[PDB]
């Protein structure tokens, strides 16, 4: 349907974040029925410069219930890999159930009306580990995917196996994902990579997931200690050996985290960020800055109140706090407990500036088709 990159490609250095409408071919996108090929490009972009590939559904996927377990083997020639999630079942409504996957565990609080899939990702491919996981031992070691993107195709397995055992009683098309800290990196990736998730909730994920990595650098050429592309490739395994060829010169980037964001916009699926302005470290202004302008494809497609924005100071990381319930609340009422409560949520309490222009420097287009 979409034609691949070119071998290489030429972007001048841009102190601002790239034109998600603008192709590489090198027009500007006037029309919607244009945005899917746009949409590959930009995730095609992410697995070369950043995550690494992003494997298609392997030749065999079958699931089984036993006990809360639910075991989903599958194969490629030769070779078979299992790994096995928790459900715990809500204690309200009728199956089939609305569900959210957690990496690792949930630091929001679940409804009791919302089944909790408990997701071991560092056990799909390790947190600090090249090459290892369940991922790698199916795949290879050598796979260029970093742990981020691997644990992102296991959710596409994840659904793939509920699809095919309604005995596990979760509705597919009804499958949320979060995750706090690194799993709020973990799960925004997840969430624009698998184009069946319901609702995604990152939470304090900071730069990767909201934020852009022009304005961490920035934000680290400003004298504030801050998650820049450099930090990042040190103390982990998350993102493809490929990416620390470009940390340096994150300017020459064809692509930003905005366009990240903008995955969601179709096929449109819930996405609400969570994060904190009191830790520097997450980079605040860049999470706003970056959120606002990915909001702009959402915008655009007329989708925009499908991605919200919450901003909340607090001392510890990961603590949910109660100002942020009531936007929780509707984007859970809306795309999982299939309610029709209203969405618009773009908030920060945070203190720094807020100045679009300095960004984006490119203008919403009217996409007609829509
Ligand atoms: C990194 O630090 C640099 C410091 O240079 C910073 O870039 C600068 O940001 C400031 C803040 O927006 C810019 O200054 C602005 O300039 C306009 C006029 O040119 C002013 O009117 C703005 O002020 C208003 O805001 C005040 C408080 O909100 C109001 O009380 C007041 O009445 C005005 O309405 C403001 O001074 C400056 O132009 C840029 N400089 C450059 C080089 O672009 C950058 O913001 C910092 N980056 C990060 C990541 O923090």
């Amino acid at each position: 349907s979409c034609p691949n990159l070119p071998a290489s490609i030429n972007y001048a250095a841009n102190p601002k974040l790239p034109d998600p409408f603008l192709a590489l071919s090198g027009t500007r996108l006037s029309k919607k029925d244009q945005w899917p090929c746009r949409k590959e490009e930009i995730r095609q972009l992410f697995q070369r410069y950043s995550y690494g590939t992003f494997p298609p559904r392997p030749e065999s996927v079958t699931a089984a219930m036993s006990g809360n377990a639910l075991k989903i083997t599958v194969s490629e020639g030769s070779k078979s890999m299992s790994f096995s999630v928790n459900i715990k079942l809500p204690s309200s409504g009728a199956a089939p159930y609305p569900a959210i996957i957690a990496y690792g565990s949930a630091s929001l609080p679940i409804p009791n009306t919302v089944a909790t899939i408990t997701y071991q990702n560092f056990e799909m491919a390790a947190d600090n580990g090249r090459g290892k996981g369940k991922f790698y031992e199916f795949y290879g070691s050598n796979h260029n995917a970093g742990g981020m993107i691997a644990a992102a195709w296991g959710v596409d397995r994840i659904i793939d196996a509920l699809e095919m055992t309604p005995a596990a009683k979760i509705d597919p098309k009804r499958v949320g994902v979060t995750g706090c800290s690194r799993n709020g990196k973990g799960s925004m990736i997840a969430g624009a990579f698998v184009d069946r998730i319901a609702l995604a909730l990152p939470q304090e994920g900071g730069q990767s997931a909201a934020g852009c990595w022009r304005i961490a650098d920035e934000i680290q050429k400003n004298g504030t200690k801050v998650e820049t592309a450099h930090q990042i490739v040190n103390g982990d395994s998350w993102f493809s050996t490929d990416f620390s060829k470009y940390v340096d010169t994150v300017p020459t980037l064809p692509w930003d985290n905005h366009m990240l964001h903008a995955l969601y916009a179709y096929p449109p699926r819930g996405l609400l960020i969570i994060e904190n302005t009191a830790i520097d470290y997450l980079g605040p202004t860049s999470n706003y800055h970056c959120a606002t302008a990915g909001r702009k494809v959402h915008e655009a497609l007329g989708v925009k109140d499908y991605f919200g924005f919450s901003q909340n100071s607090h001392s510890d990381h990961c603590g949910f706090p109660k100002a942020q319930q009531p936007e929780l609340t509707a984007f859970i009422e809306r795309f999982l407990l299939a309610k029709d409560t209203k969405t618009d949520v773009w908030k920060t309490d945070g203190k720094f500036t807020i100045d679009e222009r300095r960004w984006i420097d490119w203008a919403v287009p009217s996409l007609s088709g829509l």
